[PDB]
Protein backbone atom coordinates (compact mmCIF):
# COMPACT_ATOMS: atom_id res chain seq x y z
CA UNK A 1 0.00 0.00 0.00
CA UNK A 2 1.27 3.60 -0.87
CA UNK A 3 -0.70 5.76 1.52
CA UNK A 4 -1.63 9.44 1.22
CA UNK A 5 0.40 11.75 3.54
CA UNK A 6 -3.00 12.31 5.97
CA UNK A 7 -4.35 8.90 5.94
CA UNK A 8 -0.75 7.53 6.69
CA UNK A 9 -1.06 10.82 10.30
CA UNK A 10 -4.56 9.71 10.97
CA UNK A 11 -3.06 6.04 10.95
CA UNK A 12 0.50 6.24 13.07
CA UNK A 13 -1.57 8.39 15.16
CA UNK A 14 -4.45 5.49 16.27
CA UNK A 15 -1.45 3.30 16.41
CA UNK A 16 -0.26 5.42 18.93
CA UNK A 17 3.38 6.69 17.19
CA UNK A 18 2.12 10.86 18.10
CA UNK A 19 4.95 11.31 20.54
CA UNK A 20 6.07 7.96 20.95
CA UNK A 21 9.59 8.16 23.18
CA UNK A 22 9.28 11.60 22.20
CA UNK A 23 9.34 11.37 18.69
CA UNK A 24 6.07 14.07 17.21
CA UNK A 25 3.83 12.54 14.68
CA UNK A 26 5.58 14.87 12.31
CA UNK A 27 8.97 14.10 12.41
CA UNK A 28 7.66 10.14 11.95
CA UNK A 29 5.58 11.63 8.28
CA UNK A 30 9.45 13.05 7.56
CA UNK A 31 11.02 9.66 8.42
CA UNK A 32 8.68 7.82 6.15
CA UNK A 33 8.19 10.16 3.60
CA UNK A 34 12.09 10.13 2.82
CA UNK A 35 12.39 6.40 3.68
CA UNK A 36 9.69 5.03 1.91
CA UNK A 37 7.81 7.28 -0.30
CA UNK A 38 4.54 6.56 2.06
CA UNK A 39 4.92 2.68 0.40
CA UNK A 40 4.58 -0.06 2.83
CA UNK A 41 6.22 -2.25 -0.28
CA UNK A 42 9.48 -0.45 -0.38
CA UNK A 43 12.37 -2.50 -0.04
CA UNK A 44 16.26 -1.82 -0.76
CA UNK A 45 19.38 -3.47 -0.91
CA UNK A 46 21.83 -2.74 1.46
CA UNK A 47 25.06 -4.31 0.05
CA UNK A 48 27.32 -3.12 3.38
CA UNK A 49 25.42 -5.78 4.83
CA UNK A 50 24.31 -8.07 2.61
CA UNK A 51 20.72 -7.34 3.89
CA UNK A 52 17.34 -5.88 2.77
CA UNK A 53 15.63 -2.58 3.97
CA UNK A 54 11.66 -3.20 4.07
CA UNK A 55 8.49 -1.44 3.99
CA UNK A 56 7.34 1.93 5.20
CA UNK A 57 10.42 2.31 8.00
CA UNK A 58 12.65 0.54 6.03
CA UNK A 59 13.81 -1.50 8.81
CA UNK A 60 16.55 -3.93 8.21
CA UNK A 61 16.95 -7.11 7.75
CA UNK A 62 20.15 -7.55 9.52
CA UNK A 63 18.79 -6.65 12.93
CA UNK A 64 15.30 -6.60 13.06
CA UNK A 65 13.34 -8.74 11.19
CA UNK A 66 13.85 -12.23 9.61
CA UNK A 67 14.03 -13.24 5.74
CA UNK A 68 16.50 -15.71 5.12
CA UNK A 69 18.82 -14.87 3.16
CA UNK A 70 20.48 -12.16 5.18
CA UNK A 71 24.05 -13.60 5.97
CA UNK A 72 25.05 -13.58 9.60
CA UNK A 73 21.34 -11.78 10.89
CA UNK A 74 19.04 -11.80 13.75
CA UNK A 75 15.14 -11.06 14.03
CA UNK A 76 14.56 -8.58 16.78
CA UNK A 77 11.07 -7.95 15.94
CA UNK A 78 10.16 -11.37 15.99
CA UNK A 79 8.54 -11.47 12.74
CA UNK A 80 8.85 -11.57 9.28
CA UNK A 81 10.64 -9.34 7.04
CA UNK A 82 7.66 -9.61 4.98
CA UNK A 83 5.05 -8.62 7.54
CA UNK A 84 6.57 -5.57 7.53
CA UNK A 85 5.02 -5.02 4.51
CA UNK A 86 1.80 -5.63 4.94
CA UNK A 87 -0.99 -2.89 3.76
CA UNK A 88 -1.78 -2.59 7.86
CA UNK A 89 1.08 -1.07 8.77
CA UNK A 90 0.29 -2.58 12.47
CA UNK A 91 3.07 -4.67 12.58
CA UNK A 92 5.89 -2.45 10.86
CA UNK A 93 4.42 -0.03 13.72
CA UNK A 94 4.91 -2.42 16.66
CA UNK A 95 8.37 -3.20 15.27
CA UNK A 96 9.32 0.76 14.60
CA UNK A 97 8.53 1.27 18.55
CA UNK A 98 11.20 -1.41 19.30
CA UNK A 99 13.34 0.16 17.39
CA UNK A 100 13.20 3.40 18.52
CA UNK A 101 12.70 2.07 22.67
CA UNK A 102 16.13 0.32 21.47
CA UNK A 103 17.91 2.59 19.60
CA UNK A 104 16.69 6.07 19.44
CA UNK A 105 15.37 7.99 16.76
CA UNK A 106 18.65 8.71 15.27
CA UNK A 107 18.39 4.86 14.16
CA UNK A 108 16.87 6.12 10.61
CA UNK A 109 19.78 7.50 8.99
CA UNK A 110 17.25 9.49 6.71
CA UNK A 111 15.82 11.19 9.77
CA UNK A 112 19.01 12.56 10.64
CA UNK A 113 19.27 13.91 7.18
CA UNK A 114 16.32 14.93 6.10
CA UNK A 115 14.47 16.11 9.35
CA UNK A 116 16.44 16.25 12.29
CA UNK A 117 17.01 20.20 12.58
CA UNK A 118 14.19 20.82 9.86
CA UNK A 119 11.21 22.25 10.35
CA UNK A 120 8.50 19.10 9.68
CA UNK A 121 5.19 21.11 10.97
CA UNK A 122 4.38 21.13 7.41
CA UNK A 123 3.95 17.07 7.36
CA UNK A 124 0.68 17.62 9.09
CA UNK A 125 -0.72 19.91 6.60
CA UNK A 126 -4.08 20.01 5.91
CA UNK A 127 -4.74 16.96 8.28
CA UNK A 128 -7.79 16.15 10.73
CA UNK A 129 -5.73 14.87 13.79
NA1 LIG B 1 17.17 -11.03 10.22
Amino acid sequence: KVFERCELARTLKKLGLDGYKGVSLANWLCLTKWESSYNTKATNYNPSSESTDYGIFQINSKWWCNDGKTPNAVDGCHVSCSELMENDIAKAVACAKHIVSEQGITAWVAWKSHCRDHDVSSYVEGCTL
